[PDB]
């Protein structure tokens, strides 16, 4: 039994302070491209795309029924950069710096709930 | 024969430098859209349009052939944005801005290659 108008309250602000993360957050609030930033071969490595905009609109429109599934597209995001990307680009580290500001942020809300 | 992914390599650095300036670079990092920002004169006055978005996309799509093809689009965009706004606006200030920065990432960049 869980409504999704305070899922918003309550983990809309763990969202927003992903995007808060500036230039780190960037990559992150659209899904990825394959042709447009020259990664092909994107696909044959992650088989389910997530990004910042698509948390946010299934926010926005009721699509998570409890907060765990929230947690998990979060992580989802964040597994794929680790998975597809070197371990010295950029993309990377900036998914480790918005991975740990998620953690801190996520536990209390999830504590609470 | 500067290969795509060494060109990006190379000078991607100094176009996070340009992204981490904030709030400097917030108006360079899309295309002007003058409906949007309410300045239908702006094409009378600027008629090869650049920005931040224009510029990572053609170092994605490896569209440089080489380094100075760069450092012209990136001059482009400021000598646009310094052109079109009056030396008082916010706008041009933080042109100055992103260009004293430029000036200090793209020097050891360009000796480097
Ligand atoms: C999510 C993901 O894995 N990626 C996301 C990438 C990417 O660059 N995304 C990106 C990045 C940016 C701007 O990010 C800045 C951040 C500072 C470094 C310069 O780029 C804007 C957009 C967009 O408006 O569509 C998209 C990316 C590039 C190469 C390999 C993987 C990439
Ligand atoms: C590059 C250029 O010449 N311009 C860029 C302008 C501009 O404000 N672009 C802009 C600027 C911003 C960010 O605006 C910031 C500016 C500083 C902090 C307050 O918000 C976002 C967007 C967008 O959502 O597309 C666009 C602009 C406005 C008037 C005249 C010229 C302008």
């Amino acid at each position: 039994i869980f409504k999704p108008e305070e899922l918003r309250q309550a983990l809309m602000p763990t969202l927003e302070a992903l995007y808060r993360q500036d230039p780190e957050s960037l990559p992150f609030r659209q899904p990825v491209d394959p042709q447009l930033l020259g990664i092909p071969d994107y696909f044959d490595i992650v088989k389910n795309p997530m990004d910042l905009s698509t948390i946010k609109r299934k926010l926005d429109t009721g699509q998570y029924q409890e907060p765990w599934q929230y947690v998990d597209d979060v992580w989802l995001m964040f597994n794929n950069a680790w998975l597809y990307n070197r371990k010295t680009s950029r993309v990377y580290k900036f998914c480790s710096k918005l991975a740990e500001v998620f953690e801190q942020e996520i536990d209390p809300v999830m504590q609470s709930l």
